[PDB]
């Protein structure tokens, strides 16, 4: 029957929705493929009270909290097409299975799109990774690489000597400036020129010269994919710029469609698990009000 | 010695705040005084990952993980002033005591003034509440008050519906106009109009006439005070309204003082536990890049 809310997304920004309103008694879908961004990471940082837990332990820990209110519903799918408008959104799961709801929250994360470089798919979450807080602290101040992949770059490049001795590695991408040139050195990051030829080792990066670079660890920038193909059709507006997508949202998490929300790294380009535990919790009380003040 | 950040409350949003900065490994103070704005409730409710556990339990835990980060530091205390500019700002700790920082970050909290209703106080985070997801569910759907205290009291009864049978007290605060008194009947409140002499029992409102009104539970919206003396030497605008104060801040948490940011309740007049963490997140790594970005 036609559900208050449907939630597309049960990780961490569509849980923290889904406990708002079922503690507000709504009648709520959440739907959820369970592919979640850092599941290629074995400990989650930076989240109050969850520091070094295992991503996947902390959203097991979420859903037996959450299962416990009667209205929230859940279904393990992914939709595969979303349509209507305020009061009348039409869902269809897995291209069978099709339900409808009077306002929507979109939750579904975003898919990092990596720089083609032989060896670095296989060592993301494990060896390559996006953000330094995440993922620096357990470098133990080792030597640390940064690969441009984005106009982004230096800025990235000039966050990681807080972590450890920092090599940025510009691969064609990018050619300092004067006063960039200047600012990495007295930072002190080794800037390195040389194109790289294969991530080995743990994260060794080999150099198209034939050097090769013995790293702790590896950053670079991610361009965020969003992969449905269904946004336009529910008419929200798509911040689309070099390093990805993002639904626009109002600071109460609505998008430009009425009846629509947005949270989570679907909604903001440098996520956390923290800001989508927050935007989460606003998405979920706004739909909540959205239907209390129609 | 001088540290890079000196934060001032070390609760859900100071202590999200200070996790940043250790994982980046900033030289940082985190001072508290131990007097959080949720003390007075047994339980905690709607922040994922806690649902249901102890206010406190939350804090302890948060903190055994916090103090693994060498960089951080601790002390228990008040701050009695603060002033100063960017890059030097000083900070004075139980009047005695006196500390420096480049930086500083704002996470003091707020206090609640009530209504003054013999018994209310009394009653405070057992009894009677200001938010309905974190004191709403429990009460079982049974009935519930709201007590007008402020220019949004229609607002907020016309909330509560949702999580019991409601009666509105206006008591003598607010007289609904004829499109609100009709709303209010379509929504299924009673308005109850007669002056409130005191709350008695468990939540029993005994009125001006005599009569006694049997409640689950009562919710009323509190003027949120901010307990320094000293905001307006530090230079940051506030926000100053019939509902409280509130620190004026930017998407990113900063004040409209360089090199000072504020987040939590201090922040955002309507917080919860989730914000409040998501906040100080943000607020801690932009205080960082303030640090390196100055
Ligand atoms: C390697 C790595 C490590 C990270 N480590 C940390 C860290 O330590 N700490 C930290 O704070 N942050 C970390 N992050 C970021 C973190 O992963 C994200 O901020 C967080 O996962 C975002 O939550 P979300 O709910 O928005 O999205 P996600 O967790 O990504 O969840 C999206 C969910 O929606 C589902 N979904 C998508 N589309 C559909 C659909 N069409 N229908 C149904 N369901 C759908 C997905 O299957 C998935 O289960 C890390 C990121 C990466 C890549
Ligand atoms: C009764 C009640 C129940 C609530 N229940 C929930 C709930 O279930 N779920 C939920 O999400 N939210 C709940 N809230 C809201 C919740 O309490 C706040 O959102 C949260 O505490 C805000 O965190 P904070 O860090 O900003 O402030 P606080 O938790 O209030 O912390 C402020 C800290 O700073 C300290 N401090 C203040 N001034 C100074 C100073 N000058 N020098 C040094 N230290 C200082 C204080 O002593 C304190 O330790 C509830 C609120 C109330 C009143
Ligand atoms: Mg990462
Ligand atoms: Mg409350």
């Amino acid at each position: 029957m036609k559900f208050d809310v449907i939630i597309i997304g049960g990780s961490y920004a569509g849980l923290s929705a889904a406990l708002q309103l079922g503690r507000a008694r709504k009648n709520i879908l959440l739907v959820d493929a369970g592919e979640r961004r850092n599941r290629f990471a074995s400990h989650s940082h930076g989240f109050l009270g969850q520091d070094g837990k295992a991503p996947g332990e902390i959203i097991a820990e979420a859903r037996r909290q959450i299962e416990r209110y009667p209205t929230i519903h859940w279904v393990e799918g992914r939709v595969t097409d979303a349509k209507g408008s305020f009061g009348e959104f039409i869902v269809e799961i897995d291209g069978g299975r099709r339900e409808t709801a009077g306002r929507l929250i979109l939750a579904m994360g975003v898919t990092d799109e990596l720089p083609e470089i032989a060896g670095l798919r296989e060592r993301w979450g494990s060896a390559v990774f996006h953000c330094p807080y995440c993922h620096g602290y357990e470098l133990d101040q080792g030597k640390i690489g940064v690969i441009a992949a984005s106009p982004m770059a230096i800025h990235h490049a000039l966050m990681l000597p807080d972590w450890g001795e920092t090599t940025f590695f510009t691969n064609g991408i990018v050619e300092p400036d004067a006063d960039q040139h200047a600012l990495l050195a007295a930072r002190g990051v080794r800037v390195e020129t040389t194109r790289i030829r294969e991530i080995a080792g743990h994260a060794d990066v080999v150099l198209a010269d034939g050097r090769s670079i013995a790293l702790a660890g590896l950053f670079t920038q991610p361009k965020l994919r969003i992969t449905v193909d269904w946004i336009e059709k529910l008419g929200c507006a798509v911040e689309e710029g070099p390093m990805g997508s993002t639904i626009v949202t109002d600071p109460m998490k609505q998008t430009t469609a009425r009846g629509i929300f947005a949270c989570g790294d679907v909604a903001r380009p440098a996520g956390s698990v923290a800001l989508a535990v927050g935007d989460g919790a606003m998405a979920g009380a706004a739909a909540h009000r959205s239907i209390l003040f129609p």
